[PDB]
């Protein structure tokens, strides 16, 4: 079968938000899949996909680690402003769920950054079962 | 049909140029397609291609926006040293033409940077017509 | 035929190492292929692949240049902390070998960085012989 899925959201809101940031630029994103507000990504994709996150500079400090499914830790979108760090590929399980942790010190300053999350299907695995 | 096209030019000229910068490294680029001097890209590709631009840091200021076809604005190779910004995907029309605007303030300094422009065919769309 | 190869190693070693750095996170890498300790990449792949190296900032200086096969020089993983620089494509020969040169000054500082080396097979060439 061919699942033909792509997803890509962009953010360009005008000024100061009342809270957590949504997305208004559906650039291609037929099913929705990953809710980017809570970051709860259900991939049914089950092939090799091409992933690209946009990292906000924030030289002011604070450690950002996007938790990865099956192991915890495993910062794949890693920024230091059993466990491995990877950028290009994607050991993601079918139906499993990634979650962003943004809590690494409480003596911080208030700031709201802007984030772009693209992610397009490259290869859907075609059965690949032998006996 | 299979159009089997790739294009990728590179720049490694020795020193100070008399004007606008050409390309001597045809890395793979059978037809030529995009003239990178005037930046006039005719894509007959008409499927999904994988685009990667190389962004020169230039912290000194000046806003750089590569104009996109069909809408104007639409900075896809965006650097802030109807309208959306995208990096991974490519809504490009068949036969349409992209152009680089490099004019955002006239009280600037003279500098000549070096730029690498790759772009390879991933998927040619195979008819995809039903009735 | 279907060559079905992917390769990607990751590094998350705990602290201060006695020399050149190996890899403990085989994330997907069935044959192994490229030993990144000695940097001796044997591609039998013979196809167009998408390779991406992670560049350590190192603002302190020192010229980094990864030698490319068939020409010498030709820095493909280029960082300025007949010869061309390319990021996306790969004019690489079957069975030939790329090597990192890390020697551009002797009056420097001692440092150890951590490096992640991904590289995934996009297209295996399917004969493409006519007469």
């Amino acid at each position: 079968p061919v699942p033909q899925v792509a997803f890509s959201a962009a953010l360009s809101l005008p000024r100061s938000e009342p809270g957590t940031v949504p997305f208004d630029r559906v650039l291609l994103n037929d099913g929705g899949y990953y809710d980017p507000e809570t970051g709860v990504f259900t991939a049914p994709l089950a092939g090799r996909y091409l992933l690209s996150a946009v990292l906000t500079g924030h030289r002011h400090e604070k450690v950002e680690a996007v938790l990865s499914r099956s192991n915890q830790g495993v910062a794949r979108v890693d920024s230091g402003g059993t466990l491995g760090v990877f950028s290009l590929i994607l050991p993601l399980q079918a139906g499993d769920t990634v979650c962003v942790d943004l809590v690494m010190g409480q003596l911080a300053h208030s700031e709201e950054p802007l984030t772009i999350f693209s992610g397009a299907l490259l290869y859907g695995d075609p059965e690949l079962e032998h006996a």
